[PDB]
């Protein structure tokens, strides 16, 4: 499913995500924008053979099992595929975990290099919540 900008902020706000750890809605819509272009079916790999999965990228290295990245960790308790749902609860939940972890949105390249120090209000104005 490829959400629109409202429809996605809307669903992230249903499912907490608004000023969670003190990240505003706005963090979380850019995050998303740059990560997989509202694309709940994205997926890249990675040099060390990992893959990322899902509307916001999460990572088989530590966060969920795709059976093929030998050594890594399922902090999450899911299966990669999961997080390439339609539904975004697998999605939100697992980010909760990994915003949580001590290094806030930092672990979001793309949040990092395009949405940290900008104007993130941006990416929910005009949108009914
Ligand atoms: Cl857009
Ligand atoms: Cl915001
Ligand atoms: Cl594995
Ligand atoms: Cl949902
Ligand atoms: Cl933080
Ligand atoms: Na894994």
């Amino acid at each position: 499913k490829v959400f629109g900008r409202c429809e996605l902020a809307a669903a992230m706000k249903r499912h907490g995500l608004d000023n969670y750890r003190g990240y505003s809605l706005g963090n979380w819509v850019c995050a998303a924008k740059f990560e997989s272009n509202f694309n709940t079916q994205a997926t890249n790999r990675n040099t060390d053979g990992s893959t990322d999965y899902g509307i916001l990228q999460i990572n088989s290295r530590w966060w969920c099992n795709d059976g093929r990245t030998p050594g890594s960790r399922n902090l999450c308790n899911i299966p990669c595929s999961a997080l390439l749902s339609s539904d975004i609860t697998a999605s939100v939940n697992c980010a909760k975990k990994i915003v949580s972890d001590g290094n806030g949105m930092n672990a979001w390249v793309a949040w990092r290099n395009r949405c940290k120090g900008t104007d993130v209000q941006a990416w929910i104005r005009g949108c009914r919540l």
